[PDB]
């Protein structure tokens, strides 16, 4: 009747939050973006992409890590996966070349959870939990993953973006502020059996 996965917290000051050189996004706008899309779903089919959940606590109050990009959008750390990579295996190497260490020294990613799917029916900003109806050949399949984080990390954030720790209360019903997927977290962690080290 304990049916719940138990994920380990730690408090947000036993990270550190180092700095590295920009990291400069493939698309320098929303119509490059989906032109790329377009591009490639011709040549290699849908765009897989894969998404990292790290989670901290501060006085027992879980925090999800989000990315901003300046002071514009926030994302989850993820991105593309190559044709034939491996989900799991290409989350890892996303992680580090976002948040990896300028010392490169090897940081110990652990996933052993899928939270989510969404599925992008169009070249256009809607995304679904679902396949929706009529629609056969969906452009972006994504896949969320809880990152399981060790007890004290080193992160090098990129100079252009902000490490913030967003409780779960600002993402709840708030997709204006932070879109479907993120505002969506609170719902997708509540299964899981937090414990609070
Ligand atoms: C994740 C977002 C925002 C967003 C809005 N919608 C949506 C869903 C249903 C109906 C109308 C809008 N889905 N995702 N999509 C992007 O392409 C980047 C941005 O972060
Ligand atoms: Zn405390
Ligand atoms: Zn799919």
């Amino acid at each position: 009747s304990m049916l719940e996965r138990t994920i380990n917290l730690y408090p947000l000051t036993n990270y550190t939050f180092g700095t590295k050189e920009p990291l400069y996004e493939k698309d320098s706008s929303v119509a490059a973006r989906f032109q790329r899309m377009r591009e490639e779903f011709d040549k290699i089919g849908m765009r897989r992409t894969v998404e990292g959940v790290l989670i901290v606590h501060e006085h027992r109050l879980p925090h999800v890590l989000l990315l901003q990009l300046g002071t514009t959008f926030f994302k989850l750390p993820g991105g593309e996966l190559n044709p034939g990579e491996d989900e799991v295996e290409g989350l890892k190497r996303l992680m580090t070349e976002i948040l990896g260490r300028q010392d490169g020294v090897l940081q110990d990613w652990v996933i052993d959870d899928c939270i989510g799917n969404w599925w992008r029916p169009n070249f256009e900003p809607p995304q679904y939990p679902y396949i929706p109806a009529h629609i056969t050949k969906p452009k972006e399949h994504k896949k969320l993953f809880l990152v399981q984080l060790q007890e004290k990390a080193l992160f090098a954030v990129p100079k252009n973006y902000k490490l913030v720790a967003a409780p779960l209360f600002e993402l709840y019903d708030n997709a204006p502020g932070y879109g479907p997927i993120i505002s969506s977290l609170p719902q997708l962690l509540s299964r899981f059996n937090f414990i609070y080290n």
